[PDB]
């Protein structure tokens, strides 16, 4: 048999090392709109995961003095968004950030060590491969085409009018195309949103430690299999 006939990957922090380009683009957008613009890569790892609206909302709150802890619940029913932060301002920053990022998403960005080999090896073992990401779709499509041509059976990022992860909708779009039962799918990602997306899609999940959340964070948030190399991730997907 096969443990999993389909492996569905998040992009940021999982298959692509994106934090530098995200940082540069966020700081550009902030500067262009009159805000502080000295965010670090570590800041960006706390902002992204839940889509660009939540990411900019988090970044604006952080500029306003919010703790890193407080940012986690942004995008959830328990969010405590400071009165300093408005969606109107979020949208004004995004107007610069989205196109800038799209045009600058492949400067420092590449695959993590081992990932190209992983994809080759999994396809050789007959596993279907997909990307489902909260990165805007336009940037997802460019990156897959340039860095992973012919690798994926399906690739989708966030689009207006379709719910972001951890709603099941985007992964259900993937499941439909791949034609694999959910019990033969595994979702692979670096955050709590990936943990939730898997559960909401009635499939198993593997967490990676080379992305935007720490191991103690992932454990706190319900990760059960956590791997720290691409080889170990291959073994997890194959059940070896
Ligand atoms: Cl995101
Ligand atoms: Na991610």
């Amino acid at each position: 048999g096969m443990k999993y006939k389909a492996a569905i990957f998040d992009m940021d922090g999982t298959i692509l090392d994106t934090s530098a380009d995200l940082t540069s683009a966020l700081n550009y957008a902030f500067e262009q709109t009159g805000h502080r613009h000295d965010f670090t890569v570590e800041d960006i790892k706390n902002f992204f995961g839940s889509g660009v609206v939540v990411a900019v909302t988090r970044a604006l709150a952080y500029e306003a003095g919010s703790s890193r802890e407080s940012l986690v619940a942004f995008g959830t029913k328990d969010e405590q968004i400071p009165e300093a932060v408005t969606q109107t301002e979020v949208n004004r920053v995004l107007e610069v950030f989205k196109p800038y990022y799209a045009d600058h998403c492949q400067i420092k960005t590449g695959p993590f060590p081992g990932i190209l080999d992983l994809m080759k090896n999994l396809r050789q073992k007959g596993v279907k491969l997909a990307v489902v990401s909260n990165k805007p779709n336009e940037a997802v499509q460019v990156l897959v085409e340039e860095l992973f041509p012919g690798s994926f059976d399906f690739a989708l990022g966030e689009k207006s009018g379709i719910r972001r992860k951890p709603a099941p909708d985007m992964t259900s779009e993937c499941v439909k195309v791949l034609g694999v039962p959910r019990d033969k799918c595994v979702y692979i990602g670096d955050s709590e949103i990936d943990i939730q997306t898997a559960r909401n899609s009635e499939m198993d999940e593997i967490a990676v430690n080379w992305g935007f959340r720490s191991v103690p964070f992932l454990q706190k948030h319900g990760a059960t299999v956590i791997v720290d190399t691409a080889e170990k991730l291959e073994e997890a997907i194959l059940g070896e």
